[PDB]
C-alpha cells in the first residue's frame, strides 16, 4: 500500500509501526495543500519546499501535526522521512487516478522526493552551536566562503537476500561500501546479501560541499573573538545554489564529520534547504 516505502525507510513495512501515524499526518496536510505546489516541478527536481509557517499553522489541515516543531527539531531524520514518503504517497495516488481515466478512455513510478522545510525558526547563530546539537535540526545564516566542485555520492546500496529474495536499500555511512548484517524481514536472518548496483534502490546523487562563515560585527564582536565556520553538504537540487560571497540561510541536521591544524571533532550541517538572496 506504500510504494516507495524502501525509498525512505530501511525498515520492513508493518501497519503496526508508529511510522504509519506520522506518514498519514503529513499525507492529510499535502492533500489539502496539493494545489499550493507545482506537481511537475516536484517530480522533476525530486524535492518539495514546505514553509515551516504552514506546518505550524493552527487549524484543521495541520490537525494531525500539533507537535511538529519539537519532533522536527529533535528527530529530523525521522520526521523528514515520514514527510517525504507522505508527499510521495500523495503524488502516487494523484497520478494513479490520472492514469486510471486514461486507460478507460497503471504503473506510475514516482521517484524519491526530498522533503525540504525552509523558513524554520528559531534561528541559531553559529557560535552557540555546541557538540550537544548532534542530530538536531537548526537554521543558520552566514556568508559563503568556499564552494567545492560537484562530485557523485552513493548514498544507498541495494542488497538482495539469498534466503527470502527480499531487496533492501541499505544506507552507506560516509559513502563507504558496507554490507548488511541481517535481513530486515522478521522471519529469516540470511546474513548473506548480493549488491544490486543497478537497482533503483541504489541512490547516487550530486554532492557539493560549501563552507559557511558567521555574520561577524566587525567592531562590536571583534573584542578577541574569531569568526567561526562550519561545512555544509548540499545534495541533489541544493547543489550549485550559491557562490562564494553570498549570504545564505541554511536549514539542516547537525552531524559529526568523519574524514598545528588537526582537530579530531568537527560538526557539519547536512543541508535540508538553502535560501540565497542574490
Ligand atoms: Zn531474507
Amino acid at each position: 500500500p506504500y510504494k516507495g516505502w524502501k525509498l525512505y525507510f530501511s525498515e520492513v513495512y508493518s501497519d503496526s509501526s508508529p511510522l504509519i501515524e506520522k506518514i498519514q499526518a503529513f499525507e492529510k496536510f499535502f492533500t489539502r495543500h496539493i494545489d499550493l505546489y507545482d506537481k511537475d516541478e516536484i517530480e522533476r527536481k525530486g524535492s518539495i519546499l514546505v514553509d515551516f509557517k504552514e506546518l505550524t499553522e493552527g487549524g484543521e489541515v495541520t490537525n494531525l501535526i500539533p507537535d511538529i516543531a519539537t519532533e522536527l527539531r529533535d528527530a529530523p531524520e525521522k520526521t523528514l522521512a515520514c514527510m517525504g514518503l507522505a508527499i510521495h504517497q500523495v503524488l502516487t495516488k494523484d497520478l494513479e487516478r490520472h492514469a486510471a481515466e486514461l486507460q478507460a478512455q497503471t504503473m506510475v513510478n514516482v521517484p524519491h522526493i526530498h522533503a525540504r522545510v525552509y523558513n524554520y525558526e528559531p534561528l541559531t547563530q553559529l557560535k552557540n552551536v555546541r557538540a550537544n546539537y548532534y542530530g538536531k535540526y537548526i537554521a543558520l545564516r552566514g556568508t559563503v566562503v568556499r564552494v567545492s566542485n560537484i562530485k557523485p555520492l552513493c548514498t544507498k546500496m541495494a542488497f538482495l537476500c539469498a534466503a527470502c529474495g527480499e531487496i533492501q536499500s541499505f544506507p552507506l555511512p560516509d559513502g563507504k561500501y558496507s554490507l548488511p548484517t541481517k535481513c530486515p524481514v522478521p522471519v529469516c536472518r540470511g546474513r548473506s546479501f548480493t549488491a544490486l548496483r543497478s537497482s533503483p534502490l541504489t541512490v547516487t546523487m550530486d554532492w557539493q560541499s560549501i563552507k559557511i562563515q558567521e555574520l561577524m560585527s566587525d567592531d562590536q564582536r571583534e573584542a578577541g573573538r574569531i569568526p567561526r565556520t562550519i561545512e555544509c553538504e548540499l545534495v541533489h537540487d541544493l547543489v550549485d545554489s550559491c557562490v562564494p560571497g553570498d549570504t545564505v540561510t541554511i536549514t539542516g541536521i547537525v552531524k559529526v564529520s568523519n574524514a598545528n591544524d588537526k582537530c579530531m571533532f568537527l560538526l557539519y550541517i547536512e543541508a535540508n534547504s538553502i535560501s540565497n538572496s542574490k
